[PDB]
């Protein structure tokens, strides 16, 4: 029964600008967190739990 | 049954950039953090945890 | 039953700029911290903890 609350009071401008360049490449995993963020935030790439793939 | 709780003030701005190359690269597994955050924050790339992939 | 609480006040401006560059490298892990980050934080980049990758 867990409660949450959240609360944020921004008054002037925010820029926020992301760039993302791959030529070639075999693989690219990026994640860029926001400029402001309040509150949990959870992220997973290309993870495996339980049972994974098999070949 | 825990409880959480956030809160933010910012009055002035806030400039946030990013930027990622990758050439002819055969791995790059990143993570950026916000320029204001507040708060819980997981992030998992790439990992694993039980019974993984097989070949 | 545990509680959390995050609380954090800026006025002046925050000035956040990150960049990473890989060219012709076969592995490039990086994790970056944000400008001003107040709370818990957790990161786990391509770690093994049960059960790993087989070949
Ligand atoms: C297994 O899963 C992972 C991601 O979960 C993937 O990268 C990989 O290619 C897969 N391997 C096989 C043998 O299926
Ligand atoms: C197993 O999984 C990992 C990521 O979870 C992946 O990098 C790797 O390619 C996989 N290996 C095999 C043999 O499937
Ligand atoms: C096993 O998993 C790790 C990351 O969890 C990965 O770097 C590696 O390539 C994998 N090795 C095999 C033999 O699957």
């Amino acid at each position: 029964e867990g409660v949450l609350y959240v609360g944020s009071k921004t008054k002037e401008g925010v820029v926020h600008g992301v760039a993302t360049v791959a030529e070639k490449t075999k693989e690219q995993v990026t994640n860029v967190g926001g400029a402001v963020v309040t509150g949990v935030t959870a992220v997973a790439q290309k993870t495996v739990e339980g049972a994974g793939s098999i070949a």
